[PDB]
């Protein structure tokens, strides 16, 4: 929410809600360029 | 569940997929630091 918040959005539709050492991004990919979808999905896909 | 999609690339790395909707749940203290680093690298261009 907008007070006392672990959610931080670094762009509309990309954000991240920190749990200690968990965290959870959320990327709509209606609304972040796909080249950085497809980023992160390759960083994703070199870690398997 | 047929409208999704649940994966996971390493233990503490696991997307689902829902939607236009990408979740991804990290556990750092499992990801490789380089991997956290590289998409945190990635977002903060985004800003």
């Amino acid at each position: 929410g907008s007070h006392m918040s672990s959610r931080h959005q670094f762009a509309p539709g990309a954000t991240v809600l920190y749990k200690g050492d968990k965290m959870v991004l959320n990327l709509d990919r209606s609304r972040v360029p796909t080249e950085c979808i497809e980023k992160i999905e390759a960083i994703l896909k070199e870690l398997e």
